């Protein structure tokens, strides 16, 4: 029977790394990586994280089945990390998930249950997984302008006109911060306007929060999510702890459902628990316990925030440097956006041909859409990247 | 929008858990003489070692780690593991493996029908209802003798068309505790082959029936007779790592080509659901399985659990016989696993819940592991004090 199965495409990423490894060039560079890499090209386990696992190993007496929708300690900690003082527990339903992706999948499942005719609006461009999941579910997908290929900034006017078309019950997917892949973000004033479009159209906002703490800071990066949560009655949030906690493989994330009233909240919480049960039953405990241990233990929370801020500042200095080199090499403003972008990714706005030229002539590898990982840069590589950009005519 | 959410029905077995002489005899978790679900020694040492060796938590394999896949396949199929034609998928618990299994099947056959045993693990029909898959049942539990109604089972299975899926429990049947013998398995293999049905084996209690290798005997028999089979495995119980959520789906194919399709579709299936599978539990399992010292101690501890329970069923059966002078409750000592269907009527079952405090599933499913020398006489007394 399994022969009638249709060939599904490879993960792609593996093929990407495949070409890189084959390259016999001594000084090749890889900015295609999608994970954080330190000065030595490694993805370190955060000190706080290693301390939490250690504590856990001494206090966990059993591994019996735990909470179906997650553990309270975790749900509360996450809700406070994201919403802060604005967390209206009475109207907030929480669901521990298998990573941010799990949260996203469940969010789409929940909304489709409440409304079969759900349509989704995604930015142009957006994380590829978004479109695939939705395509897999058979959900109708619509696009809204976002990346201005010329200024490498946000085409706000276009985004606005396109969102205006959304109607009652449609789902508008927004990245809370550090827009993957572009790196271009909305200002608090732009979020406020978007809020007005959402109130007007009656569309449900789904906020993908996977990089809180990699932009301007933990509180700063949650500003937009909070502005929306304050003005829009029903809001869906898909948080990930993969990056900001550096526990990618642990598969830790959560779906937050902000409801207009308690009755609805209980209806949402029940529906969410139902979703986990029918998919894989209980969610993975380990990562969720590393997270709640860090957030509840002052000593650990302090060292975690300290380390993350180190990461954030490191990447920022790197952006400033790259942009600086580019200013010397071109004698113009043009590449100033590199220092304006936030997150660990940035779209150079180079064409596929230019991307190919760079690889063949400079041995530098990046995603085909010219997306680069800032963390991959360094005092030695920046000079090379900068020169390449100018040389290929970007 | 969310206000249109239709209220969904809860999981009865876990419901009692919340509602809970207050003797717990429900949830299928193992418990020691002092009502505790301890962490296994080897598992604890595995975590300790992992804490020292792991230097990164970056994204890993989408279909699970190669070490985990190999070890698991060998644990289940032993020397019948033909990796060239076997695809493996690391999942979120055995439940995730079942779901993924149903998704893959339907993907390869939109007009798929699933046969389940009467009765079976409630979660089975639950998930299938959600997915909208046609569920049919085959006779299994012989209400009177508490054994298997084999003649009824064979008759119903023979009615399966090809392209249909048959859900069989590899061992330790939940909720009955009634299991097929190897000879009966060969019979089932005959039917499956003639009907062209795909067997989906739910293997959640390997090591709780008669032993690690013995409990897999049935699964291995089918793996050798049928060219294409799916096996949904769970590490929750036999490794005691319930909350880590770890198991795997094994897809056995007739050729390498089909195998590549399945593997591809399995990985794609993980990617669209939650991306990468949980690492921690998978790692504990592989570390244990590949570390001779660790596997040795794990087996020993699992043998202790298995023997202790058999010892308990024997004590209970004895008291039941010496409390009525009849071989009626003999089925108790015959059943395998941590469950056993007493065959008690719902009135009686619900009755004993309050004045007594003994919580057992509404269908008279009792977790033998909850019993103990102190509780046994009280339970036996209760059974006689009530109706049956
Ligand atoms: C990284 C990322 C995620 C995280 O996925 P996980 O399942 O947590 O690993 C989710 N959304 C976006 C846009 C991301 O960039
Ligand atoms: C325990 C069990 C499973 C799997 O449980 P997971 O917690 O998802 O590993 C599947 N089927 C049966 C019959 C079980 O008892
Ligand atoms: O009691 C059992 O059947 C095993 C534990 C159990 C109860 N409900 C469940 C739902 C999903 C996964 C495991 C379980």
């Amino acid at each position: 029977m399994l022969g009638n199965l249709k060939p599904q495409a490879p993960d792609k990423i593996l093929a990407l790394m495949g070409e890189f490894r084959a390259d016999p060039r001594q000084g090749k560079i890889d900015l295609g990586v999608g994970v954080y890499k330190d000065a030595t090209g490694h993805t370190p386990i955060m000190r706080a994280v290693h301390a939490a696992e250690q504590r856990m190993l001494e206090t966990e007496t059993t591994k019996t089945y735990a909470g179906l929708s997650g553990e309270p300690e975790f749900q509360k900690a996450m809700g406070e990390l994201i919403l802060g003082d604005g967390l209206k527990s009475e109207t907030t339903a929480t669901l521990a998930t298998v990573g941010g992706t799990g949260a996203l999948r469940q969010a789409l499942e929940l909304a489709r249950m409440a409304n079969p005719d759900l349509r989704v609006f995604v930015s142009d461009p957006t994380w590829p997984n978004h479109v695939s999941i939705m395509n897999f579910m058979g959900l109708p997908v619509q696009t809204y302008r976002y990346f201005d290929a010329e200024t490498r900034g946000v085409d706000f006017e276009g985004m606005k006109a396109d969102l205006a078309a959304a109607k009652k019950g449609d789902m508008v997917l927004l990245h809370g911060c550090c827009h993957n892949p572009t790196g271009a973000n909305l200002t608090l004033d732009q979020w406020a306007e978007i809020a007005s479009i959402l109130e007007k159209t009656g569309a449900l906002p789904l906020i993908d929060l996977a990089y809180q703490g990699f932009g301007d800071g933990l509180e700063e990066d949650a500003a937009g999510t909070r502005l929306i949560a304050s003005r829009i009655p029903e809001v869906l949030i898909a948080a990930s702890c993969s990056k900001n906690f550096g526990i990618y493989r642990e598969r830790t994330g959560c779906l937050l459902a902000l409801c207009a009233d308690a009755a609805t909240r209980e209806l949402a919480q029940g529906a969410m628990a139902f979703l986990n049960r029918q998919t894989y039953s209980f969610p993975p405990f380990h990562g969720a316990k590393i997270v709640s241990t860090v957030l509840t233990t002052p000593e650990l929370r302090a060292d975690w925030m300290a380390e993350l801020e180190a990461v954030r500042s490191g990447m920022l200095r790197l952006r400033e440097q790259l942009a600086g080199e580019l200013r010397d090499l071109s004698g113009s403003d043009r590449f100033g956006f590199v220092a304006e972008h936030r997150g660990m990714f940035s779209r150079l706005g180079a064409t596929p041909e230019q991307v190919k030229r760079i690889k063949e002539e400079f041995g530098i590898y990046m995603v085909g859409d010219s997306r680069i990982n800032i963390a991959g840069l360094n005092d030695n590589t920046i000079p090379i990247l900068a020169r390449a950009i100018i040389e290929v005519g970007v």
